[PDB]
């Protein structure tokens, strides 16, 4: 389609995301880094220009996944959350998250966020190519 271009390797990926416990009043933060290709955004598969980073309205949703539209040669994942609603207590949150390539799974992850006040954790750090 339009011209294609041979001459070497790579991958494709796939991440989800879906988020447990009480994920909607929690400040939450994604990169996504894609060598090689753009992504994919799992609300409608519009394409995207790679790097992004996902804020908390567009993390308000139950799940994402995100994926390539091509020859990835990397992902790149981290993530983490804050508790910062001007004091606001609820219940805890989860990150059930897991990693795909051009055809397996290669991370099988979740994480526990939960109360108290704002940090900074590289919480999720997970990187492949």
């Amino acid at each position: 389609g339009d011209d294609d271009e041979p001459g070497g390797k790579g991958a494709m990926y796939e991440v989800t995301i879906e988020q447990s416990g009480d994920f909607r009043s929690f400040i939450k933060s994604v990169v996504v880094v894609a060598n090689g290709t753009q992504l994919k955004d799992g609300a409608t598969g519009e394409s995207l220009a790679s790097p992004v980073i996902l804020s908390d309205e567009e993390l308000a949703v139950e799940k994402v996944t995100l994926s390539t539209t091509g020859k990835a040669i990397e992902f790149a994942v981290s993530g983490g959350v804050v508790d910062g609603e001007d004091g606001v207590v609820n219940e805890p949150m989860q990150w059930v998250v897991t990693v795909y390539k051009n055809g397996k799974e290669i991370e099988k992850k979740s994480l526990v966020f939960r109360d108290g006040k704002e940090i900074s954790t590289d919480d999720l750090n997970l990187y492949y190519n």
